[PDB]
């Protein structure tokens, strides 16, 4: 029988959703099995789990974000460079990659979309505005991204069957660890600037290995390493929601940890 909105909330609930929660979630349909009105049944359990006051945050990148054809390069190859389309926060689809439900949160209405186009973050709830901006190329995950004002707002990460390697917030880890050698990008991606596209060229933190050791293409990065690790040591509500196995993280604690995990390990 598939899940309705009711059961979803009591199981978010028994799991430790709060009202009021700031909650960041990862999550895989598949493991959750079948929603009355398909996935927008999640969406609308989260919102009403964390309630009026609460926040969702989401990490939903873009469908079109040139990462591939623009990294390495010091400015956006002539091919890509005429015809790409321009990042519009209001239309550009959410990245399929790193879940189906993300497309459900970024049109849910009031939704807050963040200005990094291959970082894009979707906020939805009466802090939104404050968690999605600033968010400007060079600070994908780290200080002054949306990931930041969300681990000093007490944010919970809700993991919904999506495995160890989905935690994004733990590139803040690997953003501000003292640690040598860490990689680094560079990539360029087409923003609208009032009215006109613009072309901006960037480098950031490897999102895709910190270091040598961590960016085999086949994982495991570090932050699942650093996931895994964690989820071994440390006591986490764990439960059903719909047919998928399910873990509130505390996110500050576990940023924390990998901020020390990655800083033990490497002079
Ligand atoms: C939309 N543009 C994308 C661009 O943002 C970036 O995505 C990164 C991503 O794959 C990482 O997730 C993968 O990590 C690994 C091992 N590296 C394998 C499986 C995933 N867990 C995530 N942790 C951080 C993302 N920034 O590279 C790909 C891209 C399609 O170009
Ligand atoms: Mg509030």
């Amino acid at each position: 029988t598939p899940w309705s909105k009711s059961e979803l909330v009591r199981q978010l609930r028994d799991l430790g959703v709060r009202s009021g929660d700031m909650v960041m979630p990862h999550v895989s349909l598949r493991a959750v099995g079948p929603l009355a009105d398909g996935p927008q049944t999640l969406v609308d359990a989260l919102i009403e789990a964390v309630g009026p006051t609460g926040n969702i945050l989401a990490f939903v990148s873009w469908r079109d974000s040139p990462y591939e054809q623009t990294l390495g390069h010091d400015a956006p190859p002539a091919a890509i460079a005429q015809s790409w389309p321009a990042f519009d926060p209001d239309h550009a689809p959410a990245y399929p990659g790193f879940g189906a439900i993300n497309e459900f949160i970024r049109t849910y209405p009031g939704c807050r979309r963040t200005a990094h186009p291959d970082a894009s973050m979707a906020a939805i709830g009466p802090d939104a505005a404050w968690l999605v901006a600033p968010h400007e190329m060079g600070a994908a995950y780290g200080p002054r991204s949306p990931i930041a004002r969300f681990l000093a707002h007490a944010g919970k990460i809700l993991s919904i069957g999506a495995g160890p390697d989905a935690v994004t917030a733990l590139h803040y880890a690997e953003a501000v660890a003292r640690i040598e050698g860490k990689r680094r990008v560079t990539y360029s991606m087409p923003l609208l600037r009032e009215g006109k596209r613009v072309w901006v060229t960037t480098s950031d933190w490897d999102s895709n290995g910190i270091l040598d050791e961590y960016a085999a293409p086949d994982g495991p990065d570090a932050v699942e390493r650093i996931a895994r690790d964690y989820l071994a040591r440390t006591r986490v509500a764990q439960g059903p929601v719909g047919g998928a196995q399910s873990r509130l993280i505390d996110a500050a604690d576990i940023v924390s940890f990998g901020i020390e995990w990655l800083e033990a390990r490497h002079a």
